[PDB]
Formats: C-alpha cells, structure tokens, sequence
C-alpha cells in the first residue's frame, strides 16, 4: 500500500512537473510561444493552440497539441505570489452542481467557470481534428485545483473522453472539495496522480478539520529527487505527506524534482 516509485514512474511524474512549469513563463502564456526551455525540453514540436488569461482572478492557461506524442495538453496556473494566495484564501463551500452531495471550494470553482468557455470548445475542435490523441491535463498550485475540476467537466460533458484518453496531474495541489466529491473522483475512474513535495504546505490546505478531502493517489517526493513514496490508495492516507504535518513549509512548494515551479527559472 505504500511503495517505492519505479525510476519509470518518476520520469514520468517529472515530465509533468516540467509541463506544469511551463505555464508560468509569461512568454508562453500570454506571449503564445512554446520556446521556453522546459517547454522545449518536455514537448520540442509543440504547437500552441490557445493561451487564455482571467485579469480578474489570474487564473492563465493553455492547450497545446503535439503531433509527434498524439498528445493534448490543458494546463493551468493561478497567481504565483504563493504566500497570499495561502494567506488570503476562504475555506468556504459551493455546490457541486453535477454530483449530488458534493461540494467544491467556492473560490477555485468561480475562477474555474471564468475559463471554461476559454479551452473547452479549443479542446473539442483537436480532437475532432485527432480523434486518436490523448488529453492530459495538468498544473501546479492553484492551476492543480482547475486541472481536477477540468477534467472532471470534460468528463462529464464531453462524450469522446474516458479513462482511455483522458488523465490528470498535479504537482502543488490544494484539495478542492467535500468528501462525496472526493469519493465521485475515484468513481470516474479517470487517472489522477498527485505529486507533493516534501514539506510543501499547499497539498495540506483547506484543511480536513474544514471538511476537504483530496482523490486521487499520492506521491510523495521524501528526499530530493528520486526518493518518492506512492501511497497507492485512490483517497488520501496519512501514510505519505500527511505525516510531516505541523512540519510544513512554503519554500518546497517553490521547485519539483528540481525544476523551477513559480519563475520559469
């Protein structure tokens, strides 16, 4: 229930952190190029098909398409002034229309209606142009509570993605809503991983004392940047980065495997 991650697994978990830091290079979103180094270190024939940008809540994004990976990526990034982002968030409640007993934190749901008409027609016109490709969706720290959310729409509101050729990943993510939400999550059966960071305080906020609950399984970066931890459970155990807490920090949210996660640095 709680094993060492394949080397494999952690390329893999890496090469998503990498994407995921793509998006905050202002160059890529709003500058609509794909000539950042992560951006060409991860993806090389990327080709940007839209950037969208919320002024209001900062809440930026993209899709991107690759031939060569038969690959769609989504991905997002809230504001990166990390710090007041924690200290100036509301562990307040919105119901989760589409699931009956469920509940999503009010404010990452409102940034996230902000953008929907923003990708998701983009996202629908690729894969009538690619029937064939595959959709991740992906982002860090708050971009990870509208990658959930993302996914889980385009799940509920597009009939051409499933577990097949739909998946998600977070590096960074807050938890987002309720426990029934939680339990819907691993319901779709969609493949949700969710990388956090040693000591990195924003995996542990809005807290379970407040009644959130993150899906998806955990894996855990212990020391460095080959020591992770999976706790293969599909809802969230206290056997991986619950463990550390009191013990948490802001600056581990700030790099992932060693790639800059705020700066594009």
């Amino acid at each position: 229930k709680v094993v060492a991650a394949t080397t494999a697994q952690i390329q893999e978990f890496t090469k998503y952190a990498g994407i995921a830091a793509t998006a905050y290079c202002r160059s890529v979103v709003p500058g609509n190029k794909w000539d950042c180094v992560q951006c060409q270190k991860w993806v090389p024939d990327g080709k940007i098909i839209t950037t969208f940008t919320s002024l209001l809540s900062d809440t930026n994004g993209y899709v991107l398409r690759s031939d060569k990976q038969k690959t769609i990526y989504l991905v997002f990034r809230g504001t990166n002034s990390f710090r007041s982002a924690i200290t100036d968030i509301v562990f307040n409640f919105s119901d989760y229309k589409p699931v009956k007993g469920a509940k999503v934190h009010a404010g990452f749901l409102s940034s996230y209606e902000q953008v929907v008409n923003d990708y998701f027609p983009v996202v629908q016109e690729q894969l009538t142009a690619h029937p064939t490709y595959k959709v991740i969706v992906t982002g860090h720290s708050l971009g990870g509570a509208q990658a959930l959310l993302a996914g889980m729409d385009l799940y509920q509101r597009e009939p051409r993605l499933s577990p097949k050729n739909l998946s998600i990943f977070t590096v960074g993510g807050p938890r987002v809503g309720n426990p029934t939400f939680a339990y819907y999550v691993e319901s779709t059966g969609i493949p949700f991983q969710r990388t956090v960071h040693k000591r990195d305080i924003v995996p542990h906020v809005p807290p379970q004392s407040f009644g959130f609950l993150h899906p998806g399984v955990e894996s855990w970066i212990k020391s460095g940047t080959s020591n992770v931890q999976i706790c293969t459970s599909e809802i969230e155990t206290k056997d991986c980065s619950n463990s550390i807490v009191p013990f948490t920090s802001i600056l581990d949210h700030l790099s992932y495997f060693d790639i800059n996660e705020g700066s594009c640095l």
